[PDB]
């Protein structure tokens, strides 16, 4: 019953909807509505998502359950990567599954699809960022063969944090 | 007075690294672990990164000195050296730290006012800086010099979403 394919040009509003809903589900319990809205207002307007859909060096996919969008995947290469950290590299930037569809294995299936796209790309590396404190995710990524190669620290108010960058040889 | 403000000398690179590290430690050490701070030092405050900064034609770094001793520092940017391209013909105040042993003497205000005058002399149209949405005290202070919000940037760390406001002042 499951399909994975690129977002259609005529599904821009649908994409905005699921992107907003998943962000709300992931972040709403620990942040205020206004804080979340600040992010929507910047990252998930129809015009920004439109540029992303038209970007030649990026792809956005839906994973679907019986024809209904259950989650989405954004991948980047070339100048569209969020950061230039490796040569001949492919970035997995976004992966969200709607709560109503979690626990069904769809996340794993979409992540595995992302790795196969990377393989088919003929590039040398696939990479992603993970929070220094998210050990569970780290462990999971390590099982697919990802390894740390760099990091980026920054601060918010009084709190300093770090992201690790992990790569997998293609 | 006993106070001087001037560019960091080429032969003061190590001095700069020292004060940059010490001020960061003073500002952040009570709420973060030593390892977290070291991650930042290891990336931002190595001699080689600071060297590129000192050699950068579109940026300046200044010491404020008290009786010949470095008490704090100031980094300003323009052109492509700005941390973000958000305005045209703009000048950025990126870093300003005063050593704790020298706080409360008015040196911060004096260095910020020096930064605004450099901006004026630059002939550019705007001076801007970023401030944390939650730092109301700083907001209020900035507003007194004539800064106004014009944009913002949200991001997330783990489970927490945050926002920075960008403020500009007409030159």
């Amino acid at each position: 019953q499951v399909e994975i394919r690129k977002v259609n040009q005529d599904e821009l509003s649908l994409l905005q909807k699921i992107a907003i809903q998943t962000f709300r589900e992931t972040f709403a319990f620990d942040n205020t509505a206004e804080q979340l809205q600040n992010f929507f207002d910047e990252a998930y307007t129809l015009s920004v998502l439109k540029l992303e859909l038209d970007d030649k060096e990026s792809e956005t996919y839906f994973i679907l359950m019986s024809g209904k969008a259950a989650g989405f995947l954004k991948v980047n290469w070339g100048s569209s990567q969020t950061e230039q950290v490796l040569e001949d590299a492919f970035e997995i930037q976004r992966l969200y599954i709607l709560k109503a569809y979690q626990g069904l294995g769809l996340g794993k299936q979409l992540f595995e699809f992302a790795l196969e796209r990377a393989q088919i790309s003929g590039l040398s590396w696939v990479w992603l960022g993970v929070w220094e404190k998210n050990v569970k995710a780290q462990l999971l990524y390590a099982k697919y063969g990802f390894e740390q190669f760099s990091k980026h620290s920054f601060f918010v108010g009084n709190k300093v944090d770090t992201d690790w960058l992990l790569k997998k040889s293609l």
